């Protein structure tokens, strides 16, 4: 019923390095969706405690959010462009797994996941 620690946004022990996909997914990916009306529920860990969710991390024991992306992104902290790919697709994941089709905030993932769909189709191949 507490929240959990967020996850780790940067590692003493992790190699890092910015490939150009890299720089894409902070530049245009991250950045068009942070941009978005619908960005502000994924911006930050899911407060489950203020929003008074006390299953949600029940259900949801891989949680991610695009404030850590962002910061995983702004510390060089992925080696590779799938890793924070993965971690979008886990974020989406979580959204529909926990919640109902047809819910506000199911509606504004599936918004924000077309348009990274749409921008990972032009990721530097
Ligand atoms: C569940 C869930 N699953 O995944 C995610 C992600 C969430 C989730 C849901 C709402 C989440 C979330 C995270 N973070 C947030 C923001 C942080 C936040 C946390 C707790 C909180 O507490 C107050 C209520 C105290 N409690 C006690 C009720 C107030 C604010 N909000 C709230 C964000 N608004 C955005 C607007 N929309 C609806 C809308 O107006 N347009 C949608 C248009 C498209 C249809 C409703 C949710
Ligand atoms: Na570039
Ligand atoms: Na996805
Ligand atoms: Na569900």
């Amino acid at each position: 019923s507490m929240n959990p620690p967020p996850p780790e946004t940067s590692n003493p022990n992790k190699p890092k390095r910015q490939t150009n996909q890299l720089q894409y997914l902070l530049r245009v990916v991250l950045k068009t969706l942070w941009k978005h009306q619908f960005a502000w529920p994924f911006q930050q860990p899911v407060d489950a405690v203020k929003l008074n969710l006390p299953d949600y991390y029940k259900i949801i024991k891989t949680p991610m959010d695009m404030g850590t992306i962002k910061k995983r992104l702004e510390n060089n902290y992925y080696w590779n462009a799938q890793e924070c790919i993965q971690d979008f697709n886990t974020m989406f994941t979580n959204c529909y797994i926990y919640n109902k089709p047809g819910d506000d905030i199911v509606l504004m993932a599936e918004a924000l996941e077309k348009l990274f769909l749409q921008k990972i189709n032009e990721l530097p191949t």
